[PDB]
């Protein structure tokens, strides 16, 4: 059983003030609600609080009761703010008043009130210390000097005004430069740093100064010119408080304070030494050495002052410089001061007993430091007699030494201090001369000008593709990768060339290159569709109509050229190969504005139109042979145009993989098919054995991008098991296949044996099938789409070995224009995390800034909350940031959060989204889905300046996402997640999280700033939605 | 919680913006600043010339 007698049989009691100008209250109306609602009984008497603008009626509705005064601090507690003194009301001493065994929490200061204790024990009455409260991290809902500080520094700069007859802040208008005032704050505390954020905000300049290493350092941070001594002693006043250092450092800072005493007109002095008097910083010339109208106020005035001259509770002048002396500067604030008074009181009583209708309060004298116990037995002096006052010191060492965690910025700049200055010029040179003889090394091995040619413009279009791609707006990678698959179906000019004979293909070879313009007509159809479905999804509706039936005119001119320019005897068709070239140029590189998107489109269709019909009309058909071709485009465009109109935009990455795996194929059989129907031309030909070797390259880029492209759909789709699946011995079967390709291209010259070359030639498609099949099926679908997008590059590099091979630039150009900006997707893909595309392929442990062992466990605790303290938070909140992730999108849940914006933005509130480039399957996929969901792209950033629009904001909501809002990813070195970059989040107030129930664990999860909630995401989401609607409806 | 009458018609009386009841209809501890003092003052009850 419980000791703690019930609460209802506890008494409070406010009593009347008795001491002279005592106008502050302990317990207010609002004070009066609490502690009743936790359980005493309060009674209250007939003037506390009319000086304080405080009626007795509104305690009484609060729940305080009228008594008497006697019977009042004859209660089973008694509260003042003060010592019980010699009550000349009643004429007694007011411990001659109350009961025996009664309840004390008021300023006592018992070593200076032995007296006072005396007549506290012959009582026999339990005294805690208000005044004796310690300065610790849990006692910081009570810090009654720290409040009492503020509140005086607040009354004593408003005590300012009234003294200085010049204006405070001081303006340039057009009548006169007003100067601003220098204000001095002689001695920085709390109410140093007080006061110098209420001049700060009244507009002078302080110039405020103290001993305290610390305090120069809060003075700088609010704003102040911290003023520096001659004599650098050790700054003294360990463990909360200021001691005396050498007679050379107080020489130094009485010449720099009276050196800056001719400066500055203002002197605040709030400096005390602890248990002493105060120490004299201002003498009688030294404060004489200022300028007439100056205003010297002290806020020592009850242990004296820093000041030789001070009347203690005047208003005197003393020839000009009015020292302001008052005494009782923060009892005249007694709204402001009991409200304070009562909420540190509350917060005292809310750790001092905590059960309900129960009090014992057992105090634990084993000193312990940081510990509530030995803080309580430093707050309970007085136990029925027993004075605890001379209290021992603390037997842990809590709060006591510098052990601070170095951030993981500092490693890196660590491993970017560890490069002498030589080895980065060494390793730049060296990169440049591998480069130059790899120039050199392409010069040797070349047959012609024609390869010299290829690779002018290869080089110069992969610079174009480089620097054209970095330039799209980060809202539209998700129209990137599927406008490079639409443009990567240009393998059928690789088709067409090829494809000959008749109606029905006479050899194998022209069946092939059917075959392979067939499954390529299906990218362009579908990459179309997808590409404009997805551009006419963020369009907002007040926008101006873009008419864009007009672009049949460059279009329609350009091919009727053509096609004229055909009809009259001409060749355009090495000219029109720029023409599509730098459309499909411009197809990428007008779509980096968000607001021209359009035509970005556009160029890609006149861009592939114009190429098929070049390379159609650049081979003379005979009137049957050109029905199959067009049959065979149509079909495919059939299947491709029927298949990208129903499927949703979440299932977008499974059709992308798609046309990869269809690019791969395509390539693989144009490339068989050209070497079969150029066997019997190798004797006339200098470049035969550059095109042999290029037709090797080709096909072992084209199988292992077919081979991964599918097993990725199938590791997408949920067809295989997206676990990391394991093979014992990988790394020498990976670097066995990898040398068997290698060891293929030697026995591929010296017999050019048909039989043999082609049989050592489709001997590479299944080497690159089963290393595709090795390399895609052990990754892991966490990390998944660099390789989605490592797969688009190797899409394109097989466009660039199939132009290499046929001899046309069309191919070559839009092959490094799609492999680079593969490239760049994996590459800013692989920086939004800190992984290495190495140690993702063929697997690894953690980040690239991890290193050593033991993940850190960080401790904390939770806090729960309902739906209605969700809405109740929320409902005052007018700068909110939204981070939603993919287990939102994904479980049909974004529809909520769009009407949710729509219904918030409309009453006043700024609602913002926050987007992170991991949160998905495909770069970019979260835009589309918001924009899916109905969300006008003016309210959704990036990370990049998102980041730093987060401290002055009211209220964010975490929506289904762990490693993008971590906090372990920068403070914590040994962590897995290290070094990732993030959304700082946890510099707001309160975040709402929303997931399934608990937990490396994140620690924003246990930061007691959050305010989670429990849930399925639909679930909580939704009926979030219809309490918002039915809450202002 | 804090009110400042500064209304003034030069040439004539100030109009008394402030009423009898209406003043006190403020929370004990109310501030009324009255800088229409020397042309009257916008309240129904203003001495000119003292807190
Ligand atoms: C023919 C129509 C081509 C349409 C596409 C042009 C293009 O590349 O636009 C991209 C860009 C427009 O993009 P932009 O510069 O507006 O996009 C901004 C991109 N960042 C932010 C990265 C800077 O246009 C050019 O670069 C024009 C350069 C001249 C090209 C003229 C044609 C080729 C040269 C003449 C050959 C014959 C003589
Ligand atoms: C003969 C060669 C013709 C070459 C030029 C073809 C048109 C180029 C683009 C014209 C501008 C445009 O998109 O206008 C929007 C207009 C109107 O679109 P909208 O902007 O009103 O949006 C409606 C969207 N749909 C059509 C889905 C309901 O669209 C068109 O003119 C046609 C649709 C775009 C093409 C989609 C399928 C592509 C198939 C392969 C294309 C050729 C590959 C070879
Ligand atoms: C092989 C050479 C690769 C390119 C050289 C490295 C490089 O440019 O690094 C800078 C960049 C690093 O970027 P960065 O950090 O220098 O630039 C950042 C620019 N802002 C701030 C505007 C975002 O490297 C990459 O991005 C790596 C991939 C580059 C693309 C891959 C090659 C494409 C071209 C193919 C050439 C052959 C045909
Ligand atoms: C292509 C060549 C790519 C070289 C990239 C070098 C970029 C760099 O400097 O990174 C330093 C950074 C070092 O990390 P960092 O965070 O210190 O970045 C410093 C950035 N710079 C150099 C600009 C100061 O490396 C990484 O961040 C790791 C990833 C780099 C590689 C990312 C992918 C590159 C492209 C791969 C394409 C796929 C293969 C295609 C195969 C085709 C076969 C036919």
């Amino acid at each position: 059983v419980k000791p703690g007698i019930p609460y209802k049989q506890l008494t409070v009691g406010v009593p009347k003030e008795i001491f002279q100008n005592e106008k502050r209250v302990a317990l207010s109306p609002a004070g009066v609600q609490a502690l009743v609602k936790q359980g005493f009984n309060v009674v209250v008497e007939s003037g506390a609080g009319e000086a304080s603008k405080f009626s007795d009626d509104h305690y009484r509705a609060a729940g305080a009761q009228i008594q008497g005064a006697k019977e009042v601090l004859a209660s089973d507690l008694v509260v003042k703010v003060r010592a019980p003194m010699l009550n000349p009301t009643l004429g007694i001493h007011e411990a001659d008043l109350l009961k025996t065994s009664g309840t004390l929490i008021s300023f006592i200061y018992p070593a200076q009130n032995p007296d006072l204790l005396n007549k506290l024990s012959k009582r026999n009455t339990t005294v805690l210390a208000m005044d004796q409260v310690p300065r610790v991290t849990i006692a910081q809902g009570y810090d009654a000097l720290s409040s009492m500080a503020n509140i005086a520094g607040y009354k004593a700069v408003v005590l300012a005004a009234n003294h200085f007859g010049r204006f405070f802040t001081g303006q340039i208008t057009a009548a006169g430069k007003v100067p601003p005032a220098k204000i001095l704050i002689v001695g920085g505390g709390v109410a140093g740093l007080a006061s110098a954020g209420a001049a700060k905000s009244m507009g002078a300049i302080v110039r405020g100064f103290d001993t305290r290493a610390a305090a120069l350092e809060q003075f700088k941070s609010l704003g102040a010119e911290p003023l520096e001594v001659d004599l650098k002693e050790s700054g003294e006043g360990q463990g909360g408080y200021a001691k005396e250092m050498s007679k050379e450092f107080i020489e130094a800072e009485m010449k720099l304070f009276a050196q800056q005493c001719k400066e500055v007109d203002i002197l605040i002095s709030t400096a005390l030494i602890p248990g002493k008097k105060a120490p004299i910083l201002f003498n009688k010339e030294m404060i004489e050495s200022m300028k007439e109208g100056s205003v010297v106020v002290d806020l020592a005035a009850e242990a004296g002052g820093n000041f030789e001259t001070t009347k203690p509770g005047e208003l005197y002048v003393h020839k000009g410089i009015t020292h302001i002396g008052y005494t009782d500067l923060p009892s005249r604030m007694a709204t402001q001061a009991s409200t304070l008074y009562s909420n540190n009181i509350t917060k005292l009583l809310k750790a001092i007993s905590p059960d309900k209708d129960n009090f014992y309060f057992e105090v634990k004298d084993d000193f312990d430091f940081g510990t509530m116990g030995h803080v309580i037995r430093g707050t309970v002096v007085m136990k029925d007699g027993q004075v605890i006052f001379p209290a021992p010191t603390p037997k842990n060492i809590p709060q006591g030494a510098p052990v601070k965690q170095k951030t993981v910025a500092e490693l890196e700049a660590e491993k970017a201090a560890t490069i002498t200055p030589f080895r980065k010029t060494m390793t730049s040179a060296s990169v440049y001369t591998a480069g130059l003889t790899g120039i050199l090394g392409l010069g040797i091995a070349a047959p012609n000008l024609a390869f010299s040619q290829m690779v002018t413009t290869f080089g110069l279009a992969g610079i174009v593709g480089y620097h054209t791609v970095w330039g799209v707006t980060p809202a539209l990678h998700s129209p990137l990768m599927s406008v490079t698959n639409a443009i990567s179906g240009l393998t059928a000019v690789g088709g067409l060339v090829l494809m000959g004979g008749h109606l029905y293909p006479s050899t194998t070879s022209q069946g092939l290159a059917a075959l392979a313009t067939f499954i390529s007509s299906v990218n362009i159809a579908g990459g179309f569709l997808v590409t404009q479905r997805m551009l006419d999804m963020f369009k907002r509706p007040t926008d101006p109509p873009e008419y864009n039936y007009l672009y049949l005119l460059p279009a329609g001119t350009f091919v009727g050229g053509y096609l004229a320019s055909l009809y009259s005897g001409y060749n355009i068709e090495q000219i029109m190969y720029l023409g599509s070239g730098l459309c499909c140029v411009g197809a990428l590189a007008g779509l980096s504005t968000q607001g021209t998107a359009r035509l970005g489109n556009a160029l890609g269709m006149i861009g592939v139109a114009g190429g098929l019909a070049a390379t159609l009309g650049g081979l003379k058909p005979c009137p049957e042979l050109l029905a199959q071709m067009s049959g065979a485009m149509a079909l495919g465009g059939t299947i491709g145009l029927t298949i990208a109109k129903r499927i949703q935009i979440s299932d977008l990455p499974q059709l992308v993989a798609a046309f990869h795996s269809l690019v791969g194929l395509a390539a693989v059989l144009t490339c068989i098919a050209e070497y079969i129907i150029e066997y019997p031309h190798f004797a006339t030909d200098a470049a035969a054995n550059l095109t042999k070797i290029v037709a090797y390259l080709g096909t072992y880029i084209g199988g292992v991008t077919f081979s991964g492209s599918l097993v990725a759909y199938g590791k997408l789709q949920g067809i295989l098991k997206s676990a990391p699946l394991l093979l014992p011995g990988r790394h020498l079967l990976n670097a066995g296949l990898l040398a068997a390709s290698v060891g293929g291209i030697i026995p591929f010259m010296m017999d050019p044996s048909f039989t043999t070359g082609i049989t050592c030639l489709g001997s590479v498609s299944a080497l690159s099938a089963v290393m595709g099949v090795t390399l895609t099926a052990a990754i892991g679908g966490a990390d998944m789409p660099v390789v989605i997008t490592v797969l688009n590059s190797y899409s394109g590099w097989a466009l660039c070995a199939e132009g290499f091979l046929l001899n046309n630039n069309l191919l070559t150009i839009v092959g490094a224009l799609i492999g680079s900006s593969g490239a760049i997707l994996s590459y800013i893909m692989c920086v939004a995390m800190n992984r290495s595309l190495a140690n993702v392929i063929l697997g690894g442990y953690g980040t690239t800034s991890t290193a050593g062992g033991k993940p850190m466990e960080i401790s904390g605790t939770h806090t729960e909350i309902n739906l209605d303290n969700a809405i109740d938070m929320i409902r005052e909140a007018n700068s909110i940031i939204i981070t939603p992730g993919y287990g939102l999108c994904a479980a049909k849940a974004q529809y909520p959060i769009a009407d949710l914006v729509k219904m918030l933005s409309e009453q006043g509130k700024k609602v913002r989204f926050g987007i992170h480039p991991v949160a998905g399957r495909m770069p970019g996929q979260l835009n589309v889905l918001l924009a899916e969901a109905g969300v006008p792209y003016d309210i959704v950033l990036e990370m990049d300046e998102i980041n730093h629009d987060f401290p002055d904001t009211d209220l964010v909501l975490v929506i289904g996402a762990n490693d993008t809002v971590n906090s372990a990813a920068q403070e914590d070195p040994n962590s897995i997640i290290a070094g990732m970059p993030v959304l700082e989040v946890w510099k707001s107030k309160q975040v709402i999280v929303m997931k399934r129930s608990l937990g490396v664990d994140n620690p924003i999860f246990y930061k007691p700033n959050t305010a989670m909630l429990l849930g399925d995401a639909k679930k909580t989401c939704d009926a979030l939605q219809a309490k918002v609607r039915e809450s202002y409806q």
